[PDB]
């Protein structure tokens, strides 16, 4: 009954909902990784920094989400935020991993999202899909490939160096 | 003869985007005539006259984008007469704003309606285009617009001079 | 009834909004001219300028009427603006024609208001016109016709190098 | 096995530090919902939206500074589930407010009952860590707060879009 | 031994991609002849070597675009022989801006025809990357090269000369 | 007809530049082929990747000019097809580097052997051009592959990725 909304479906206003919750999970995951890494008996501080900066990233796409919420007159409806899969990560390589399965999940709910809007012909959906998620995704999936594939060669004095001389500090 | 640089370009495309041409050219038009009558001596909201001048520009520039995409495909322009607006005088700023709220939408159907069109024919530049230009654009703008029409309820007269001193640029 | 008007008539009031519908078709003759010069098969980009820049003017010229009749205290009515009287408009010398032609129809019809002013005793009508129409028109008509007399020497080859060395980019 | 750096850090204040990570996230959660109500086309209090967006940001670093001090005192985080907020929607701005207050009367609450725990158990850098970051924000927030609905219950509509204009930040 | 990253990504997309890798470089080869040729000493037109050669690193460019995409997709990047080009002597201005017209409409066609598979099989990420880096500047380029011929023609030779020094930059 | 500036420049000269141009493509194309390779999400060594992308922009330029000098000559440039790379794959850094080098010895002997017959058909404008824009490149450029070779041999894994991060730039 929005005065605004024009050609939003109410599959596409429920799936945007969602695909909210799953950013907020995992700004959330993301969190627990950056924390985690910064523990004394841990100390890895530029793996620390990657995950604390994507919990950020994953914080700014979520808001994003409910602002295209609002922009088509939508109704943002919030559920709880699961606590991440696991309370401590293990060694740099494991994290990385569940790390990559978990952008695997995220981008997979936003293809879905992206095949919802082409089958209800929403085509500002597409666009603001791969606009601001879709090529995203693909670069942070590819990044942390070429991460988990430095971890495996330098595999430990390796991980040391991988958080000394690959990442950002 | 066909333009030596036309391709994937169909005639219903051609023709539906000179209709949207004409769309925007009549959309301007509006937006001027609304522009001018919040500036007689009678009705004097400047901030309200800034707001409709402001979007006269901006759908002539989007009439003139469309020209320019019609030519960068090797169609032909095909000019219509310009309707002239629907009123002559468009009462308070809510029923102005109610008006171009509703001529916004039709505009925005009319894009999509492209935009389903370019899909059938499978033209991903027109699809590429319109999307990149147009929609967004008009997403934000009828936000705005009912943002715009919630505060004029919220202050309903000295609701409508607050409206225009406080929330409209000058 | 305004609360303004004074010294305005009837006649120039009618006028004056006749007079913007002029500059309004004038203007969209131009942006027909202004992009017909830019097909792909036609190609004088410095002529699609000049087209281009006059449909501004004229649209201004038709806003600061606009002004004028508010500035008074008359009622802006509007009508509908004819489609241009062609759709294709032949080579560049053609074209500069046609526009000289429109323009020396807009100066008569500036003249003939002035006359009205003048008949009804409106010295800021007559002010107006003077300073803000009629000069412009004789420069711009004066300019029209250097334009035809150059066009007319290099009659093609000379159309090409017209738009090149006389026309701006 | 007990952290080589930990030293006069109990268990129950660990505890409680966990507990209080909680209740800002969920304090961040609530007033991110807050902050886009208000910027829904028919609420349209772009003021009343970045105030709860800022303090969203302003308890989510409570969370953060709290964590930072559970890994500094060698401590282990433990994060339980974000509850949602109480509300879907959040009624005129002076309701929204008058929850806000309550929300931060909670956590200032919370913050006073881990200061009583610190000093029971003699942990002087818990004391000092929450007088220096928490308490007197939370004091001058409360302020605020009080404050905003003082202007809104004077102004009680016209009103409301005045305070949003005129008090508000944009 | 399937990518780590791949995902959403066909076996089809894949081999199309790595032929179109394969046609950019040939029509880079194709560009590079043509700069070279119009620089002869009995050929002697500077502006249109520049032109030519300026589009040949547009191609490359391309070609490079396509390997990154490639490899951020978790494709196999597999190539070719880069066949020669079509011929040894490109004739005047006109015929060859006539050739290179005909040798971009080609490129758009394989484009559009990229572009077709990836809506086929649903690859959101394909469709976006060449609309965002190919098709609107394929069209720009043909328009342009139209433009160029419109103008070759009416200049139909002292015209050819005139042209390379007047229209095309040196 | 001769060219009217053709002096002092043999058949024999101009057809080894055209072979040397297809050599120097190549050459080119191997190196962006490497360069890719090294840039693959499961090889992931973005030093290497940029070593050999650079040398394909280097190799390229050298083809470009000795185009330019053909040209100059008066010449005519005649194209071949450019082979595709001898691998699809290429191993380890340190494999990668010896395929380099080898490649590298190559285009050297083709250059020695272009210096060789300007020297016998008595082209001192050849010998001035190969010395000073070709041998002494060449010679640095080996130099510098053997200096990376017995890095990489020292370090040998651990030892290629902080040869990677340590000498190769990014």
């Amino acid at each position: 009954t929005s005065q605004i909304r024009q050609n939003y479906s109410t599959e596409v206003e429920a799936a945007v909902n969602r695909l909210v919750n799953l950013h907020l999970r995992a700004s959330y995951t993301y969190l627990s990784l950056g924390f985690f890494f910064d523990r004394d008996d841990v100390a890895l501080e530029g793996v620390g920094h990657f995950f604390r900066e994507l919990a950020e990233e994953k914080r700014e796409g979520a808001e994003r989400l409910l602002e295209f919420q609002n922009d088509r007159g939508g109704r943002a409806l919030f559920q709880d935020v699961q606590k991440p899969s696991q309370d401590e990560w293990g060694k740099t390589q494991e994290a990385m991993e569940a790390a990559l399965a978990m952008e695997k999940n995220l981008n997979q709910a936003l293809l879905d999202l992206h095949a919802l809007g082409s089958a209800r012909a929403d085509p500002h959906l597409c666009d603001f899909l791969e606009s601001h998620y879709l090529d995203k995704e693909v670069k942070l999936i590819k990044k942390m490939g070429n991460h988990l594939t430095n971890l495996r060669r330098v595999a430990s004095l390796g991980e040391y160096l991988f958080e000394r001389l690959t990442l950002k500090h």
